[PDB]
DNA sequence: GGGGTGTGGTAG
DNA sequence: ATCGCTACCACACCCC
């Protein structure tokens, strides 16, 4: 057991953490993009007419736990049984579950406790721990794999588990739903092979939203091809409005509100007006999902196919730690910034890059919350604050920096014993050149 | 027109 | 027990 004053903390907490996982893997993978590419001129143009292969594991935690389970678990059995991957047993997050589990209305980020109940009388829950060397095995194979097929311009990395793979098709050559579905039953079979058992659903069409909507559809093991000639109420009555992309919880709640509680995207796409959109989610995401609701990308998602260099490259480099916070003195609270500021200044010299701008962010608990909240060293109920400083001189000194985010900590008045979470963040990044004369 | 801040949301 | 991360766009409200 490590307690967030061990100076072990971070690289424990870090070590369990699959959000942490998630992020690092995505961090990575991107860095990687730019350096493969550092010399080749990786871009889609405005004379290309491509197709987009939007491909994702399925249920991929579980699916990955389940082939490399132990002994403990030999007898389990994946099309049978209702699997999800946590940590705990009550309050602990289901990071994923199966496809069995979803038939009872188990979601990804559940807690468990919460899962159970929606389980009959007699059925159980098989819990299944991580296993994050072999998640980032199996993605290394689908990786691989995805590139050995040489059947895509562009290979864009999403996270661990997602990848939008772009065919240019000449317009001397005719495309055919029929050389789509062999193309998507390739990919599907290779990287079925490839990863020893896991499966892959993929949404094949020609725009960017499409594609994600039509990955939805195809799930689970499955694909699934739309184009825009396609389209039709069959397909837009398919999808809850949270299946667009840009549209959470927030969002969701402001268009059932603005809109009569549509309950399908068809339903929106009958009652909206751009201009009551825009009033209500907002003018850049309105149009989002205008353009989005007739099957095309705005510009700002088609950034990643014109100029991926510049969307993939980093600018930003952050820590966020909100479980486990528990302080007793400002002492305490000091050191634990000093070990994160040690911990970003590695990932900023690996990059070589200065920084011009920090933030603290912090979370404290409510007046009114419980001091244990109802999940074990969770965050529980908070209030976040945060403040930047610009730094004047780029730096990369742990000196400069260090002092700077503890009189961070300092302006926003915690008390250390309050204190639920904190998160350390490089805002802008200075390249390093070969000339460092004054 | 240019600049800034903290906050909020979504992704994956 | 249990590991509630991190990047980046968008916005509302400030300055000139
Ligand atoms: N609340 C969540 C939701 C997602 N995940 C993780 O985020 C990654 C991507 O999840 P996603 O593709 O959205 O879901 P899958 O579990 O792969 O299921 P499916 O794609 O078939 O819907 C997976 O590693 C999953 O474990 C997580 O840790 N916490
Ligand atoms: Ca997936
Ligand atoms: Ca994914």
């Amino acid at each position: 057991i490590v307690a967030c004053d061990d100076p072990d903390f971070l690289t424990s907490y870090f070590a369990h953490s699959r959000l942490h996982h998630l992020s690092a893997w995505k961090a990575n993978l991107k860095d990687k993009f730019l350096n493969e590419n550092i010399h080749k001129y990786t871009k889609i143009t405005d004379k290309d007419t491509y197709i987009i292969f939007h491909i994702d594991f399925d249920c991929f935690f579980a699916t990955v736990a389940y082939l490399c389970r132990s002994s403990s678990f030999s007898a389990c059995d994946f099309k049978r049984d209702p699997i999800v991957v946590c940590h705990g047993t009550k309050n602990s997050d289901i990071a994923s579950c199966n496809y069995v589990a979803r038939s009872y209305g188990i979601k990804n980020g559940m807690w468990v406790s919460q899962a159970e109940k929606m389980l009959p009388n007699g059925i159980k829950l098989i819990s299944l721990p991580y296993t994050f060397e072999q998640f980032q095995l199996k993605s290394e194979a689908f990786y691989s794999t995805l590139k050995r097929l040489n059947i895509f311009n562009l290979i864009l990395p999403i996270s661990i588990d997602e990848a939008v793979c772009v065919r240019i098709i000449p317009d001397n050559i005719h495309n055919t739903n029929t050389l789509n579905a062999r193309l998507c039953e390739e990919i599907r079979q290779e990287i079925f092979q490839g990863t020893n058992g896991c499966t892959v659903s993929i949404g094949c069409s020609d725009s960017l939203v499409l594609a994600r909507l039509a990955l939805k559809m195809a799930k689970p093991n499955g694909y699934n091809i739309t184009f825009k000639s396609n389209l039709s109420e069959e397909f837009w009555s398919s999808f809850k409005l949270d299946d667009l992309p840009g549209v959470g919880h927030s969002t969701l709640s402001r268009l059932e509100s603005t809109f009569d509680s549509p309950h399908s995207l068809n339903d929106l796409r009958k009652r909206y007006t751009l201009d009551a959109l825009k009033a209500s989610v907002g003018s850049k995401l309105g149009m989002k999902i205008h353009l989005a609701l007739q099957g095309q990308d705005d510009e700002e998602s088609l950034k990643i196919l014109y100029d991926p260099k510049e969307v993939l490259q980093r600018k930003s480099l952050s820590i966020d730690i909100n479980w486990g916070i528990r302080f007793k003195n400002i002492t305490q609270v000091d050191l634990f910034i000093e070990r994160g500021c040690q911990y970003l200044l590695e990932k900023l010299n690996e990059i070589n890059k200065t920084t011009s701008q920090i933030t603290l962010k912090l979370m404290r608990r409510c007046k009114d919350a419980p001091i244990e909240p109802p999940k074990y060293m969770g965050m529980g109920r908070c209030d976040s604050f945060s403040r930047s400083s610009r730094l004047g001189i780029p730096t990369n000194e742990f000196g400069i920096i260090a002092t700077e985010m503890k009189s961070l900590y300092r302006t926003l008045g915690c008390p250390p014993m309050e204190l639920r979470g904190l998160a350390l963040q490089f805002n802008k990044l200075v390249d390093v050149g070969p000339d460092n004369n004054q």
